[PDB]
DNA sequence: AAAAAAAAAAGGCGCCTATAAAAGGGGTTTCAATGTATCTATAACCAGGCATAAGTACTAAAGGGGGTGGGG
């Protein structure tokens, strides 16, 4: 009966957890948790999330 | 004392030895060199047992440099 625009993000559970951590810090990122591997995210924040994930993973001093 | 059987002995018969010289054939009996199965000393064969040399992996060591994380 209702539709809303957004960006669907499909990712592994560990990445889902990381995006939730990003949201908790920055807010206004995650619109809905959909399932263990899917989120609805603010479309204007998708590139931010992708860049931040890359930084979190690639720049980790314990790599 | 007698008849009887068993025994040793004799006499006789036959053939042997050494003598002799000289013409053709067939017999059995013993001994010659040349070979199978079995023997001998030799040479050569396997498997099994002990000692020495070569190769193994193993543990064994010490010496250092570089990168990442934590603390000041």
């Amino acid at each position: 009966a209702r539709a809303r625009k957004g960006a669907l993000v499909q990712c592994d559970p560990s990445i889902k957890a990381l995006i939730l951590q990003i949201d908790a810090k920055m807010s206004d990122i995650v619109l809905e948790e959909l399932d263990d591997t899917h989120l609805l995210v603010n479309p204007s924040k998708v590139e931010f999330v992708k860049h931040e994930l890359n930084r979190l993973l690639s720049k980790n001093i314990y790599n």
